[PDB]
């Protein structure tokens, strides 16, 4: 297939009482990957409600698929408690 | 507090092989929802791998909090196998 524009979205489960450093968590590796060949947006939500399932969840756009799994490969080498993500591409289908 | 935009995102758990049904239930809310009060847009992202644990994740924009909350309370009313969404409001808080 072409290539296209590719959306990350990644749903955290955040620990009781540590959403501070589960967003300081995400930036720091946010750094790394806005570094990275492809890389064009992000958006990391944050729920209202404190008991959502998921505190944080971001949604990035990549160029490409490509980009982005070169860019994860990598920052498994760069940069390698209970929070828990699960990342996951997908595109725009309706609106 | 004022109001603000807010963003739902939706992720759904999709049965095997049952895509387009889930789509075509999303697109039948998504037309009563359109209607109401405070309704900005939507964006009904796939995902590229099957297996994904969210193979549907809907990302919504309302007006405010209020406006989102009336309308599903709304839909309730109107609208009422397996298919599972957890709703949740956000607001953006890094780029
Ligand atoms: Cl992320
Ligand atoms: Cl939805």
């Amino acid at each position: 297939g072409m290539s296209a524009p590719v959306t990350l979205i990644n749903p955290f489960k955040v620990p009781a009482d540590k959403l501070e450093a589960a967003i300081e968590y995400w930036e720091a590796h946010r750094d790394f990957m806005a570094q990275q060949p492809g890389y064009l947006s992000t958006q990391l939500h944050q729920s209202i409600d404190e008991g959502a399932t998921y505190q944080l969840i971001n949604v990035a756009i990549w160029q490409s698929e490509a980009d982005f799994y070169q860019a994860a490969q990598k920052m498994r080498q760069a940069l390698g408690e209970g929070l828990c993500g699960n990342p996951a591409l997908y595109r725009v289908i309706r609106t």
